[PDB]
């Protein structure tokens, strides 16, 4: 058998965020002039 | 068997953000300009 | 004057957590045993 | 003046959480055994 | 005047968490023994 | 059997984010003129 | 005046975590025993 | 058998970023000038 | 005036992670026995 | 058997990032002129 | 075995009050103007 | 073992207060103007 | 073993305020003006 | 005329206790002893 | 005329005790022996 | 006229005790055997 | 073994206050102007 | 006229004592031996 | 062994404040101006 | 007129304490003997 603990359980102050999941891609290209 | 524990399980303080999953790819050009 | 861009601001993928703010502390003492 | 944008505004896909804030504390200890 | 970009602003992929902000103090003792 | 402990478990301030996966790759190219 | 960009701006794959801000301290002492 | 522990477990203060993995490859060019 | 670019931006893959900023101090004593 | 601890596992401040794994290459040739 | 004494025990008057305990923090900016 | 007495006991007039104990932090700027 | 006395303990008189104890830190800026 | 604010007034947190008043005197002589 | 601000006031964290008053006086003799 | 601030007024944390007032005097004569 | 005596005990006239302890930092900027 | 600042006033963190004041004296014969 | 007496231990006046214990750090910048 | 500001206003740490005022005297004869 297998046996685990993942991610933040039993954390203190789970504060920030927590990490998604992408199956696929992202096309990007910001921007920005001034 | 196998057994873990992974992550930030038990930490005193989960401030960061977590790792996400990307099965996949990104195309990525900034344009800065000023 | 002051002018700023932070954070994950246009980013193509923003799939990991981001830090949070604490003022303060955390006491810890995880407890593990097998 | 002063002029700012700031977290993942503008963002491709936002998957992951955002950190929150914390003004105080966190008393923490995980018990785990097996 | 001042003008800045920081953190991973435009990044093609924010996949790891960002670091958050502590104005405090952690204390730590870890417990672990099998 | 094989047993663990990875990451940042039990740590007292997990602030940093933490890496994240990429099966795949990134095509990158900044444009940066001023 | 005074111009920058900081951080992993524009980078390809963010994939590690990201330094956070600590102003305090930390007390440590492991206590690992098998 | 075989037992470990890796990572920064049990650290006083995980502030730094952590190592992400990818599987893969990153085709970089940079386009600065000013 | 004064102009700059700092960490890792416009790199490849940041997969390891960032330095952090602590202003103040850290108390250790590691106990490791077997 | 074989047992071991490895990384910055019980360090009293890990600020700096951790090192991450490619399996695979990085092209890269930056273009910088002013 | 451990045995102690604390506080103001057998104190002769304890006229002046006694520290609290706050797990916590306190945001403070007081306003006076005459 | 290990014994002791600590604070004020046995003091014949403890009219000044007793230090307390924060485990966080306190924000704090002062507006004064006249 | 060991064996203590700390604090101002059988003092003839403390009439002075006595140490807490900050596990974290303060920020702070005065704002004073006339 | 005459103009005052004395005391820990205004104050973030008031956490240690308060001098008292005594007008007269103490008569003290600890006997420890082991 | 005359205007004032006095003690702790407007602190952001009073956390030690405050100076009593004592219009008297305080004979004493600690008796310690081991 | 005359205008003052006095004390830790203002102070981003008083931890430590203030000062007394005696207005007479104290007679001692610690006695440490052993 | 080891044995002490620590602070101000037994002092004739803790009139003064006491050390705290601060496990963390601080961060501080007067403002003052007239 | 005349105005002023004294003490610790504004301090980032007044940890120490505050001196008290006497108006008087102390006799004193410390007693140790062993 | 080991044995000791520190601080103002048995002191006839102990008016002045005593020294405190910081485990970090401190930035410190007054703005004065007048 | 005449403006002043004295003690250690504004210090990013007073964390020693602070002079006491004596008005008057001290009689001393310290008995040591091993």
């Amino acid at each position: 058998n297998l046996k685990h603990v993942a991610g933040a359980a039993a954390a203190g102050a789970v504060v920030g965020g927590l990490g998604g999941y992408m199956l696929g891609s992202a096309m990007s290209r910001p921007m920005i002039h001034f």
